[PDB]
Formats: structure tokens, C-alpha cells, sequence
């Protein structure tokens, strides 16, 4: 199972290899516009008040606050001028799900494989965490179509299991031991974890948003420039919990070649996503603007935030002092 | 909207033109061994018990039958030696979400874009059909693994989202008009309508098949294969509806093709998924052995069914009296 999360320490040999890929890659995507933010401190009052309603503790310092800290920036950063309540939406969505996908470590695993089946029975969930995340799904449907909340459902369900698949010593065996012919387990396992789908739709909440007929062409390659981008610049992190049952090392498995070799087909992979969206949205007014703040903030919030660690790669910034773990 | 099934008439210029291309492909395909049945007689007895106790009309002659003879014959030809419980849940399965699968043509679209919000808020189902869909989807959890069942259950909720997004205009638009870098959307699309990940997974009940770790490598081009398969075999009966802003149709728009040239590509696509699949099966005893056959029914099912209308092209067999439309 994979450590922890931590603030200490590193590896400074991968660190050292990472760099060159990195301050490349930050580059060579080109998002435009910069960055914009919005009401941040409104934003931060309204996520820590929805915050205290859930139950789930997020004390300062720790993994969850860390969590809390990735979905508050995610809000800030990726929707700046979308309604509050739709930016308080993701932030809390983004707080629950990135502590799911940190099951295994955290020895949760058993509730999250069975989420699913209590979800659909109307049985309350086990803990805090669960039930205040089966509740953020519910609340989809206030903010966004009914065909799009259902899509953000699947996609979000799919994290749990998805989630629950890596989890397993038969599943980590593929990575070793990969078949002949079984390249397309590598998406497989990513298009369910990375939970592209339901943060591209994110963008589109019905109020501001209501034909989402407008952005779909370019919903697959917008799940797969997140997916692939959290890819390459995660690597690191994942590497240091020992989580490395991923996108980036199944590919170099079935493709048979090295992690670098894979972290730098997914870094084009990711740059001709994002130029094929902006092909597809172009002269498609505030939905292509969305879209590309959205992805310029996506790539800052990994640059920023402590979940990364890319301080230590040399392209990310320092820590605040509440979100560093203890 | 798509006109309601027939047994009448047909396009013989349509049927003239794909006759070679289906010939060659039913040939090409090589799917071996022979595919075979089993207990086929208590299988009828025990879907059309399953069948009465749902409440869902299915007169002889009728749409629905029609719909219930395609489950019954999925059951009987691609889960021959599966536990009858499990060919009964597929069957049934199948009847339901065939009828959901023609919603737009039956004026159906509300209910089943409500489906799923109601499905997690544990809300009745308006209607029958619905009703019995919901129970359906309950009970998979009684025969597969919770990660399976879950996968199954979110390749089912995007279904009704897939086949209601179709029924939009402005979706039907993109086939007219596809936007430049669009062209992953034939498959955004495709990946949702066809259930392909579902029905790759009913293979693997956890009683006969306890360990999906065993053909998990294999689920997305299991997920092709039956999608592409029937993509070429049902493009007619497709076209006889006007139900075209299929797979094949949005494939030829966004590659600036025509309709013969997808449908060509699509066969090979086809033929190269039924071959990966055997790479990572091979050696994978009972797993391997069970999609073989599942394969080989899959075809012949296409071949013998009056949803399809083979007959009229020359490739496949004349209806049976009470399953022609009246
Ligand atoms: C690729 C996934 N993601 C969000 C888009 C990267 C920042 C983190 C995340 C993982 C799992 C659940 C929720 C969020
Ligand atoms: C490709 C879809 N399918 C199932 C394998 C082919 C025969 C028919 C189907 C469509 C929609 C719902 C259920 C079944
Ligand atoms: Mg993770
Ligand atoms: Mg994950
Ligand atoms: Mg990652
Ligand atoms: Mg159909
Ligand atoms: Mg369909
Ligand atoms: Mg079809």
C-alpha cells in the first residue's frame, strides 16, 4: 500500500530528472490566458463554512486540510468567475474525492468498494467522508443538467472503483507482468481513476452554461489533458508514496519502454489535447473562454499546491504554513 | 425522430451495396470455435417466467417481444454454459435495455433522461419498463463482484444519458457540422450508447469466474469489439429507421469520408480488437474459453435476429413467425 502523505524529505536523483521535463512541459503547453481569481477571500469563507457542515474534520496540517487546500485552489483558480455556489461546489467535491483516491493508504478501501451499491439502495454510507461525499453527488443535480450531473455521477463512481482496482495485488500484477494485445489497460484503469469526464463538465454548470451542446465535441480531450497532465507533473509525488501503479508506468510496461520515455509521449499527448480543444471551441464565446482559464488555472493549482511537492522539483512553489503536512 | 421497427420493406439499393462488405466481414472475423447453446428449451421457460413477473408487455408481434427475443437469443448464444440464473439476469437485461436503447423512437426520452436521478435518490421509476430496468440493475450486485457490478451499473446509467443526448438537435447537428479536433466525440459518444463495457463484463459472474483480475486487460477491446461489431452489422436496419447519427455516420463525418469507407475501417477495427483479445486470453483457461464463445454467439445473434434484418442483405436467416413486427 502506498505511504502516507508527507512534506519531508524527497528524492533529489528523481528530482534532478524530473526538472528538465518539467520547466519544459510548463512551458510547451502555452495556456492562455493567464490565470485569473475571483473573490478568493469570499470563496475561502464560503468553503470553510460548507466545509463545517459536512462533519469531515480537515484540523490544519493535516491530509485532509491538504485535500481541502487542492479543492479550495482548484475553485479559485480553474473557475474564477463562475457562480460561487457552483466554485464552493468543486472546491468540496475536489476536498471529499481527493481523500478517496487516497484510499488505499489510508485504509479505507472496504467502504469505498462497497459505496456504490449502498448509493444505489439508499443505504447511508459508514463514515463522514462517505456520506458527505454520496451528498456532494446528490447536490450535481442542483447545478448542473440532468444528462451532464449524470455524467459527473458515473465518471465520480468510477473513481471508487477504479480506486479499489489498483488497490488489488492481481490488478498491481499487470504493471509487472503485462499481455500481449492489452495496451488499452493503461486508459482503461486511467479514464476511470482520473475522473477527467466529471472536471470537464465542471465547467459547464446550466445557469451561466445552458446548452451543452456547445462544448461536448471536446469533452474526451479535455478528460484526457487533465488526466494526462496531472500525469506528468504527479509523477514525482506518486513516486515518493510509492503509488507508481499508474498511468505514466503501465504505458512504459505495455509499451515497453521507460518511465521517461512515457512521461514524454504523455506530455505531447497532453499538448496536442489542449491545442485540439481550443480548435474545437474556437468562436464558441464564454464556453471557450471558460475552458481555457480553466486549464491555464489546472496547470498553476499543480504548480501551487503541496499535495505536488514541485518545490522540490524546482518548478513549484513553496507550501503555506496551515497546509504542510505534520 | 427515428421511425418505430418494422419487418416491412427495406432499401435493396442499401442492402446491394453492403451484402459484399458484410459477407467478407461475417467471414474475416474468424471468431472461433463455433458458437453453441445449452439447455436452450429452460431457458426459454425461465425468461419468459422472469419476463411475466416484470409486469412489461411483451405480446407476440410486438416491439418489446422483438426486444426479448434478442435477449433471450444474447443469452442463449454467448452465455451457454453460464450459471441459468446468469443467462436469465442477461436476457432480461437485454429485453429492457434494448427498449431503452429505441426511447427516442417510442417518445420515451423524459423518462429515461430522469432515470438515473431518480435511481439514486431511491424515487419510483414512472413506468414499467423503468421500473423493471431499476430491479435489473439492483440485482446485478447478486451475481457479479461489487467492482464489476459497479462498472456494469455506470455502463448502463450511460446509456439512457447517451441515447438522450442523441435525441437533441444540437447534437444531431455535430454530424453536419463537426468541429476541427472533434474527432474523438464519435467515440465519446459510442462509448456510452453501446454498453460495451457491460456487456464485455457479464461474462465474468463471481460464482463461475471469481477473479476479474484474470481477463481485465482484455475489457476494453471486448468493449470495441461489440460495440464496432454491431456498428457495422446494424448500420442497416439503422439507416431502414433513420436512427443515423450513429458511430459509423459521426466516424465518415469527422474523417471526411463516406459511409462505405468507415464502415470498412470499422470492420478491421473489428477483426483487430477479436485478435488482441485472444493475445491477452491466451493461456487463461475458463476466462478465455467463456469470451471465445461469447464472441462467436455475438456474431450469430446479429446473423439470426429480426432487430437486425440480415435476412434482407443475404447474410442473415428469415425471422421466426411470432418475432416479425405486425
Ligand atoms: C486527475 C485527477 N485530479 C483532478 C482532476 C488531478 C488534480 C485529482 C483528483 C483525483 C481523484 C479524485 C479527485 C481529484
Ligand atoms: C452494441 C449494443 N448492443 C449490446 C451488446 C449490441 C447488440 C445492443 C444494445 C443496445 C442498447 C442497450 C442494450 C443492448
Ligand atoms: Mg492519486
Ligand atoms: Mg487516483
Ligand atoms: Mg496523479
Ligand atoms: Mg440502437
Ligand atoms: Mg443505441
Ligand atoms: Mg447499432
Amino acid at each position: 500500500k502506498p505511504s502516507l502523505p508527507s512534506s519531508e524529505g524527497g528524492d533529489p536523483a528523481l528530482a534532478a530528472r524530473l526538472q528538465p521535463l518539467y520547466s519544459r512541459f510548463l512551458t510547451d503547453l502555452d495556456l492562455q490566458p493567464e490565470y485569473r481569481r475571483h473573490e478568493s477571500e469570499k470563496l475561502m469563507e464560503e468553503v470553510l463554512k460548507f466545509a463545517k457542515s459536512t462533519g469531515v474534520p480537515h484540523d490544519l496540517n493535516s491530509h485532509s486540510y491538504q485535500s481541502l487546500m487542492v479543492g479550495y485552489t482548484y475553485a479559485d483558480n480553474c473557475l474564477p468567475y463562475h457562480d460561487i455556489e457552483v466554485k464552493v461546489y468543486v472546491a468540496i467535491y475536489t476536498w471529499l474525492a481527493t481523500i478517496c483516491d487516497d484510499a488505499e493508504a489510508l485504509g479505507i478501501i472496504d467502504d469505498v468498494q462497497l459505496f456504490e451499491q449502498r448509493f444505489i439502495l439508499g443505504e447511508e454510507q459508514p463514515t463522514v467522508l462517505l456520506r458527505a461525499f454520496a451528498d456532494q453527488l446528490k447536490l450535481t443535480y442542483k447545478l448542473y443538467h440532468p444528462l451532464v450531473a449524470n455524467l459527473i455521477l458515473c465518471s465520480s463512481l468510477n473513481l471508487l472503483t477504479s480506486t479499489s482496482l489498483v488497490a488489488r495485488k492481481g490488478i498491481k500484477e499487470k504493471g509487472d507482468h503485462p499481455s500481449k494485445g492489452g495496451n488499452y489497460f493503461a486508459w482503461y484503469i486511467r479514464e476511470r481513476d482520473g475522473v477527467g469526464e466529471a472536471y470537464s463538465w465542471f465547467t459547464f454548470p446550466k445557469r451561466q452554461f445552458p446548452n451543452l451542446d456547445i462544448p461536448i465535441e471536446a469533452i474526451e480531450d479535455m478528460t484526457r489533458f487533465i488526466a494526462y497532465l496531472n500525469d506528468v507533473l504527479s509523477f514525482y509525488k506518486e513516486s515518493l508514496a510509492g503509488e507508481t501503479h499508474n498511468y505514466i508506468n503501465h504505458t512504459a510496461a505495455y509499451e515497453g519502454v521507460d518511465s521517461d520515455a512515457a512521461l514524454h509521449k504523455t506530455a505531447q499527448d497532453t499538448i496536442d489535447c489542449a491545442r485540439r480543444i481550443e480548435s474545437v471551441l474556437a468562436g464558441k464565446g464564454e464556453y471557450e473562454k471558460a475552458w481555457r482559464l480553466h486549464a491555464s488555472g489546472y496547470l498553476q493549482m499543480h504548480v501551487q499546491r503541496g499535495r505536488y511537492r514541485l518545490i522540490e522539483v524546482g518548478v513549484g512553489d513553496a507550501p503555506d504554513v496551515h497546509e504542510v503536512i505534520k
